[PDB]
Parts: structure tokens; C-alpha cells; sequence
């Protein structure tokens, strides 16, 4: 029950549960949710948030969608944004970004604290420090800016960031990272609305995976 029961992954991977895969966890107001642990990676007690694979899941949604949650457990999804506020709203939580490029290259990249605020701040990205990493920094850049949507648009641009790159992000104007954009399969003409992660491979270049994930820092 909530009393006793796990807040996040780590909390699972501490109890010796070693493997990657769905759990359940309690949010801060007791509420249930089903979450995906990386036991794996870099230490292990990641809770995933975001994960791209194979473009079977359409990311060009709008802000309920995004507010929800909305995928597969089995394949790619957002876990929400309901979600993802609960679960980064306690103690101080580290972000990681994992991702592999068509050729096959691991890549990531790490920040001392994630949290993104509810959703009267619309969903507020708060970022700590940069830690490093082979991807590069791509999101210091949208520390501090409302999330947006197609439908709902709270970047710092004249323009409609989500619109004209095609995703919905933390965007500023418009953006250096675009992990929910258009999965377009490796190198695009059209600029800088794929799974961009431009300290990387640019604005010219769609990620094969990507996944966001968090872990107390
Ligand atoms: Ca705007």
C-alpha cells in the first residue's frame, strides 16, 4: 500500500527488483501509477518517462494528450504530464537522456536536477546543472520555459514552436532539443523537427531511441 511502497524506481531497485520493466509505484498523494523502470543503465532505478523506438507512435499530440500520458507500455510512450510533475515534485531528482543513432551509437547525457512544475505553470521545465556526457547539452537551453503544444502555445517565439517543429517541448524559440518530434528515420532535409538533439547530431538528424528518465539525485 502507500505506506509502504516503493515512490520510484530506485526505492525498487533497493528492495532488489534487478531487471528493467513495468512497476507500480505511489505518488506523493497515494496515487497508484505503473511506471517503467531502467534497472540497466548507468547504475540502474531510472524511471522512465519518455521512450522512442521505432516511430509506431504518433508524439504530434495536443495538450490533453500530453497532460495524460499517452503509448504503449510494450513499445513507446509519454508517461504524462500529471505524471512526471507528482514524480519529480519530492527530494531532488537527477535527468538522463539515452540515445542510439541509426548506425548504432550510444549517446547520453546528464543533469544534476529535473523537475517540471504543474500544470497552472504549465508544466514549468526547472533544470539543474549539466553533468556531461557524449550527446552534449541540449536542454540548459529550455531551462525555465512552459511546456507547449500545437494547441497551446507557451514558448518564448513569436512563432508556434510546437507547429512549426512539430513536437511539444519545453521550447523557448524555438529549440536546441526535440525528442518528441517526428520520427524521421536518421538524416531529413526539413529542419529541425525530428528527434533532434542538435550538441549531438544537429538539427538535421532524427534519433533511433531515445528515453528520459529520472532517479533521486
Ligand atoms: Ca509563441
Amino acid at each position: 500500500s502507500c505506506a509502504t511502497g516503493p515512490r520510484n524506481c530506485k526505492d525498487l531497485l533497493d528492495r532488489g527488483y534487478f531487471l528493467s520493466g513495468w512497476h507500480t509505484i505511489y505518488l506523493p498523494d497515494c496515487r497508484p501509477l505503473t511506471v517503467l523502470c531502467d534497472m540497466d543503465t548507468d547504475g540502474g532505478g531510472w524511471t522512465v518517462f519518455q521512450r522512442r523506438m521505432d516511430g509506431s507512435v504518433d508524439f504530434y499530440r495536443d495538450w490533453a494528450a500530453y497532460k495524460q500520458g499517452f503509448g504503449s507500455q510494450l513499445g513507446e510512450f509519454w508517461l504524462g504530464n500529471d505524471n512526471i510533475h507528482a514524480l519529480t515534485a519530492q527530494g531532488s531528482s537527477e535527468l538522463r537522456t539515452d540515445l542510439v543513432d541509426f548506425e548504432g551509437n550510444h549517446q547520453f547525457a546528464k543533469y544534476k536536477s529535473f523537475k517540471v512544475a504543474d500544470e497552472a505553470e504549465k508544466y514549468k521545465l526547472v533544470l539543474g546543472a549539466f553533468v556531461g556526457g557524449s550527446a552534449g547539452n541540449s536542454l540548459t537551453g529550455h531551462n525555465n520555459n512552459f511546456f507547449s503544444t500545437k494547441d497551446q502555445d507557451n514558448d518564448v517565439s513569436s512563432s508556434n514552436c510546437a507547429e512549426k517543429f512539430q513536437g511539444a517541448w519545453w521550447y523557448a524559440d524555438c529549440h536546441a532539443s526535440n525528442l518528441n518530434g517526428l520520427y524521421l528515420m536518421g538524416p531529413h532535409e526539413s529542419y529541425a523537427n525530428g528527434i533532434n538533439w542538435s550538441a549531438a547530431k544537429g538539427y538535421k538528424y532524427s534519433y533511433k531511441v531515445s528515453e528520459m528518465k529520472v532517479r533521486p539525485a
